[PDB]
DNA sequence: CCGCCGC
RNA sequence: GCGGCGG
């Protein structure tokens, strides 16, 4: 029935759904009243409108209706307006300008222009508006006593002057009203009244002008004519005169058209839109230019235009602009096609862009902010309902909608436009909508950022020798907290208490609970684990699951081996524990998680549970053999008077029981073991030493090895059962050290297994630190060793030194060749110390605690020995430039006052270096997640066989040659990956697809050895087809584990992990972490190398201010400028491919991808990443850097449209999909063509397809703009997203691939066939 | 980087 | 948010 969640969709909100979500309508601001905390109803608490306020209330939503609309903040203000785009309004002013209603907008037609032409949509002045929209009639009064200078309704032209000191400022018609005065060629008082209109013709018997008395009154007279001029004042018409001789029309008053009949029959007709007046004052009918017309205002205005914009026509409109123009127009309506588009496309349509309904949010989520706001909102919403039903004045029904259209954006976006300030208390931008939503502590950034969890801990960490990786020290008394609730229901399990409350109140004073509480808790921790955390959280190992192991006091005992995968000393680091709640989540974290399971490093191969120090320590000294004095001849080789004699010699104090002595020193004829036991106990006797060289008796062999070297034997052999594959992976030929261990390891992990592994390190372990006790090693000043010969070597270099001296004492040396010299001079000489420190252990104290350390992986640096008991020498000055003098002192003897004082200098660089490269913060760490945190492992061993060849040789450093590369790198490459193609080398057939384990990679390097060999076929990331995902094929080896990676792997983080750690370590050319920055982020580096884009030969122009270095062959050569100063190393001569080094240096990943290619862009990024890694030491699998460079170039830019227009750049799989289903499915190929594009790491991520993703680095604004126009809808895959959802994550026990796993037993597997 | 201690 | 210490 129930569904999980698959899918989620953003889209625009239907006013009718905003009431279908809706309970209730907030009608009123009442927030708080006093007498009854009980909420005041209908404002906002009511409980009908969200549900009961007693013991699913927090969840439901009210709607306050608007009177006139008001638009989303969030969709007018967004860098490109949604809505101004769309429209084509002006796009960022225009909209402003009436969004608020001031404004004008217009309609369906004028035909008249003010100048121009009717504006379809376009918006004009009230002023003008109402003067020719409906007309303007416009007055100009006058003077009293003053004549006018034109008549009744004499046509005027606009400035001219009415009179002294009136003019006019409109041509068309100008009224004048009353005749003060009139002229006759052959004075009208108030009560008179001219019958004769515009100078028209008279005879003597006729009336002109009356009035009240009959009496003098004007009479016509021999031929008079008219010239009226004294008007009381002047109206002037925005109109056109039409006289007329005989009748009329409808009336004055009406709208007339061109061509509608005015008078006169069909003769006089109108020319414009207007009313009439059908004035007989002049026998005339003039049309005011005022015809009617529609528009309307605000975000009213734009609800309209919304409304009737037929995208369809747009789109059409847009496709032939956008083709055809020339770049300029074309691009613009490419922008404008795209939210169009998404429109249509996803249904949910545009005219919702409209707010005419505010949601409210529930009452229980906001407990204060966004209430004040909500309040404004309200009040005038309402106070507006009132305004429109009481009495209707213009001036303040606008004056109160642009309040409210400032209200609605408020609660919406804050800021955007003025900021709301809760009055006098504190200028602080209530916090709105959208800023609940964005910024570094938002909403969306909530759900990722972390935060503190329940059952959690923290204490000292104690070294816990006895402890087997498998557990971990964990203090009762925490324990007793931590698992508190597990503990209580134990308690009613058992007698101790009766109920749960009882059993708290029982631990809230008591002071022990003495073993029945005790006897308990041990009990409900029986099988469950705990996680421990390490303070920098770094890698996956950070945090490893142990079952606790309940002990006293305070410190938390952890295991000495995991002490390497933690970075955690005894110092006084603190690590915290966590608890597994869900009986799944203890599975996962005791199955997958617990130390003892996690023995290899998800970085290289290599393990991580290797042996440290006191352990090796151990172990080596009672693996050595000890040699002696060889008082004489050493021929046993042969003489059996020589077993007899030299063994009486040994009797004696002649031949010592370890002399050189070839076959067998007198040690290995006087004792002869028969079972391995008998060995030992002659030791525990006190007969033989353990570094003893004695003869053994073993299971088929007569062996020449000391007890100790057995011991060793038997202890791994006990670790494993299978005592025969114990000693077929170890070798009791040499003393073991910590690599000898560290090898012993892994192939115990290849060959047995991962725990029975784990065993065999607790015994390690176990021995080693034993052992490590008795052996009886310790410091002592004397331990440090001076050599005899370093009086010698500094003699023979400080006359050397004089030599030098006198040398340029007579002017033979340049002032910088003699100080060169001298380094050299102390270069040599301290190295020799060196060697002879050593040289001295070896010969005559190979038991030296010092050195043993040293040598062992125990402890100790060949170059800190040297500080001890040779001499550290040179140390630099505080630039740089290293001392001319050297510290010809060692720590054992007194280093002096200045020579310590001078190597201070760079004790103190070291240490600068330290921090600003520490507190870097795992930076990269950060980034590389922020591009990898989306990929995992979901698949069926992808199709597309696109693979990558490793190479196995390197080319120039000394010039052209090819070399093997080293063998650390080659395994780097190949070590766990899955051969593309099967390659038969030396013999053997290595299949298509096997995994090449490490032997596997050891025989391809001794076969390019040989020549057989030049790269390598093999799966890998950069080439995987599945879309969001990579392969098992593609991944490969690599795994906690070794056997092939499991489907379902959060393989992005583990390659983000591998990289950043570190980061932490790597502080003309330029390197380093900025090296690495400037590597995953496709940069132009400091110094640039110039490639060559064309591939032929090589030819250069000496000296001149400038060199030329010519790519030149069938016709044309590209120029590449090398200034004086650049240093090039390609020659007048041969070839060059594409993207060859042609200056000295680094090189920029644009250029090199346009001239040789992608596949070219992708293997330098590795390699020259690698490139910092290897000789900072860091030893970690190309896989990873794979699989981030990959992102790099997942998107690509189109140049050959089909669906969107060619200025795009689109995630590259989703044109493959595109491209093949356009030439498959359905036909006509469109072809796709595109363009790699090398995006880097940072913008990869920044514009990552899933908008859940993006709200939450960037600006959550546009991305939810923008996603919310296209109802976009996130496919829930990536590890951030569906953190979000707080879903179970995609990968790991999430992967799709088996969060869906069923259990059943056969007696109701039988028993379902039973209910069938 | 995480943990604390204080105006 | 300022200052001090620890890993
Ligand atoms: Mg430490
Ligand atoms: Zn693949």
């Amino acid at each position: 029935m129930k569904k999980e969640v698959r899918k989620v969709r953003i889209a625009l909100a239907s006013p009718e759904k905003i009431r279908s979500w809706s309970y209730g309508e907030v009608e009123k601001p009442e927030t708080i009243n006093y007498r009854t905390l009980k909420p005041e109803r209908d404002g906002l608490f009511d409980e009908r409108i969200f549900g009961p306020i007693k013991d699913v209330r927090r969840y439901r939503m009210g709607h306050i209706e608007l009177a006139t609309p008001a638009a989303h903040i969030w969709f007018v203000k967004d860098v490109p307006s949604k809505i101004g785009t769309l429209l084509d309004l002006s796009a960022t002013e225009l909209e402003q300008v009436l969004y608020f209603s001031k404004y004008i907008v217009l309609d369906p037609k004028g035909a008249i222009l003010n100048g121009v032409p009717v504006e379809k949509r376009q918006l004009l002045t009230d002023e003008e508006y109402r003067e020719l929209r409906y007309g303007k009639q416009e007055t100009y009064p006058l003077p009293p006593g003053v004549d006018a200078l034109v008549k009744d309704g004499e046509e005027v032209v606009k400035g001219q002057e009415l009179a002294p000191g009136v003019v006019s400022r409109l041509d068309g018609v100008a009224l004048y009203r009353f005749p003060r005065r009139v002229r006759v060629e052959y004075r009208v008082q108030p009560h008179m009244n001219v019958v004769v209109p515009e100078g028209a013709r008279v005879e003597a018997g006729d009336k002109i002008v009356a009035a009240i008395d009959p009496e003098e009154e004007v009479i016509a007279e021999a031929e008079g004519v008219v010239h009226l001029h004294e008007p009381a004042s002047i109206l002037v018409v925005k109109a056109r005169v039409y006289p007329f001789e005989d009748d009329v029309e409808v009336s004055t008053g009406d709208r007339v058209a061109p061509g509608d009949v005015l008078a006169d029959g069909g003769k006089v007709k109108s020319d414009v839109y207007g009313r009439v007046e059908v004035d007989l004052v002049r026998n005339v009918v003039r049309v005011v230019e005022s015809y009617d017309i529609d528009a309307r205002m605000g975000a009213e205005a734009i609800q309209q235009l919304l409304k009737e914009l037929d995208l369809e026509a747009l789109e059409k409109e847009l496709l032939e602009e956008m083709k055809h123009p020339s770049r300029a127009r074309r691009a613009k309506a490419r922008k404008r096609l795209e939210v169009v588009r998404a429109f249509l496309d996803s249904g949910n349509r545009p005219e919702w862009m409209i707010l005419e309904a505010v949601p409210v949010l529930p009452p229980d989520l906001r407990p204060s902010d966004l209430n004040d706001l909500y309040r404004r909102l309200i009040n005038r919403n309402n106070r507006l309902k009132k305004l429109l039903a009481q009495g209707a004045p213009e001036i303040i029904i606008r004056n109160e909608k642009r309040m409210l259209q400032e209200a609605v954006d408020a609660l919406l976006d804050n800021g955007r436009r003025g900021a709301p300030v809760t009055n006098p208390g504190s200028d602080r931008p209530l916090r709105s909508l959208t800023d609940i939503l964005s910024g570094k502590q938002g909403r969306f950034r909530q759900n990722l950022l972390g935060k503190r969890v329940d059952y959690s801990g923290r204490s000292v960490i104690v070294v816990g020798p006895q402890l087997k990786l498998h557990q971990c020290g964990l203090p009762k008394r925490m324990a007793l907290e931590l698992f508190k609730p597990f503990l209580l229901k134990k308690m009613e399990e058992k007698g101790i208490a009766p109920n749960v409350k009882a059993a708290r109140r029982m631990l809230e004073r008591q002071r022990d609970i003495k073993d029945e509480v005790w006897d308990a808790l041990e009990e409900v921790i029986h099988g469950k684990v705990v996680l421990l955390n390490r303070a920098p959280t770094l890698h996956r190992l950070g945090i490893q699951a142990f079952q606790p192991v309940l002990v006293e006091g305070q410190s938390i005992q952890l295991h000495p081996l995991v002490c390497e995968a933690f970075n955690a000393d005894f110092d006084g680091d603190q690590m915290a524990v966590h608890v597994p709640l869900s009986s799944f989540a203890q599975a996962e974290a005791r199955i997958q998680m617990l130390s003892a399971h996690n023995l290899l490093s998800p970085a290289s191969g290599e393990p991580l549970a290797k042996p440290s120090r006191d352990i090796i320590l151990g172990l080596y000294y009672i693996t050595q053999v000890r040699k002696e004095k060889k008082g004489a001849g050493l021929e046993f080789a042969t003489p059996e008077e020589a077993l007899a004699a030299h063994e009486r010699g040994e009797v004696a104090l002649n031949a010592p029981i370890k002399v050189a002595g070839r076959e067998t020193s007198v040690g290995r004829l006087k004792y002869v073991f028969a079972n391995p036991d008998e060995a030992l106990l002659a030791v525990a006797h006190g007969i033989v030493d353990l570094q003893d060289v004695v003869t053994v008796r073993y299971m088929g062999k007569r062996l020449e090895t000391s007890p100790g070297r057995i011991l060793f034997a038997r202890i791994v052999a006990e670790a494993v059962e299978d005592e025969k594959v114990a000693w077929e992976l170890i070798q009791l030929d040499v003393p073991q050290e910590k690599n000898s261990l560290k090898d012993l390891v892994y192939q115990a992990f290849l060959r047995l297994g991962m725990e029975k592994t784990a065993r065999l390190l607790d015994a390690l372990k176990y021995y080693g630190f034993t052992f490590s006790t008795t052996s009886g090693i310790t410091i002592g000043i004397d331990d440090a060793v001076i050599p005899e010969e370093k009086k010698q070597y500094l003699e023979e270099a400080d006359r050397k030194l004089l030599q030098i001296e006198q040398a340029y004492e007579m002017g033979f040396l340049t002032d910088r060749e003699r100080y060169d010299q001298i380094l050299q001079l102390w270069t040599e000489t301290t190295e020799k110390v060196t060697q002879a420190v050593f040289k001295n252990f070896e010969e005559n104290y190979p038991f030296n605690p010092l050195y043993v350390m040293a040598q062992s992986g125990a402890r100790g640096n060949p170059q800190q020995i040297r500080q001890l008991c040779g001499l550290r020498g040179l140390m630099q000055k505080p630039s740089g430039e290293t001392f001319e003098v050297p510290v010809r002192s060692s720590f054992r003897e007194g280093l002096t006052v200045l020579e310590y004082f001078i190597s201070s200098h760079g004790a103190r660089k070291g240490g600068a270096d330290t921090a600003l490269r520490t507190a870097d913060s795992g930076y990269l760490t950060r980034k590389l997640v922020d591009v990898t945190h989306e990929i995992v492992v979901r698949e069926a061993d992808c199709g597309t066989t696109n693979y990558i060849s490793v190479p196995l040789f390197q080319p120039d450093e000394v010039t052209r040659s090819l070399r093997l590369r080293k063998r650390a790198d080659i395994e780097a490459g190949l070590y766990g990956r899955v051969l593309a193609r099967e390659v038969e080398v030396l013999g053997v057939r290595l299949e298509e697809g096997r995994y090449l384990s490490m032997d596997d990679v050891h025989l391809l390097i001794k076969a390019a050895e040989a020549g057989e060999i030049q790269e390598v076929p093999v799966r890998s990331p950069l080439t995987c087809q599945t879309r969001y995902g990579v392969c098992q094929k593609c991944y490969g080896y690599d795994l906690s584990m070794a056997r092939p990676v499991s489907i379902g792997e959060a393989v992005g983080i583990v390659a983000a992990q591998s990289i950043g750690e570190p980061g932490t370590q790597l502080t003309d050319i330029t390197q380093g972490l900025p090296r690495v920055i400037e590597l995953f982020e496709a940069r132009r580096p400091k110094a640039k190398a110039v490639i060559s884009e064309i591939d032929g030969v090589v030819r250069i122009e000496e000296t001149e201010e400038k060199l030329s270095v010519f790519v030149e062959s069938e016709g044309f050569s590209k120029e590449y400028k090398l200034p004086k100063e650049a240093r090039l190393l390609v020659k007048d001569g041969d070839y060059v491919e594409a993207g060859q080094p042609l200056t000295r240096g680094a090189i920029d990943p644009h250029q090199l991808l346009e001239a040789k290619g992608p596949e070219a862009v992708e293997r330098y990024l590795v390699e020259e990443i690698q490139k910092v890694y290897r000789a900072q030491g860091v030893k970690l699998h190309d896989k990873h850097i794979e699989i981030v460079v990959r992102q790099m170039m997942k998107y690509v830019e189109v140049t050959d449209p089909g669906d969107s227009r060619l200025l795009e750049g689109q995630v590259l799989e989703k044109w493959d999909v595109e491209a093949l289903n356009e030439r498959l499915i359905a036909e006509g190929k469109t072809p796709v063509a595109w363009k790699p594009l090398l995006m880097g790491v940072t913008k990869s991520a920044l514009s990552t397809k899933s908008w859940l993703s993006a709200a939450s680095f960037q600006n959550t604004t546009h991305v939810l703009t923008e996603a919310a126009i296209a109802g976009k809808k996130d496919e829930l895959i990536g590890l951030k997203e569906n953190v979000i959802l707080g879903r179970l994550i995609p990968a790991g026990t999430g992967s799709d691939f088996v969060r869906f796993t069923q259990v059943v037993d056969q007696k109701t597997l039988k028993a379902i066939e039973e209910a069938r």
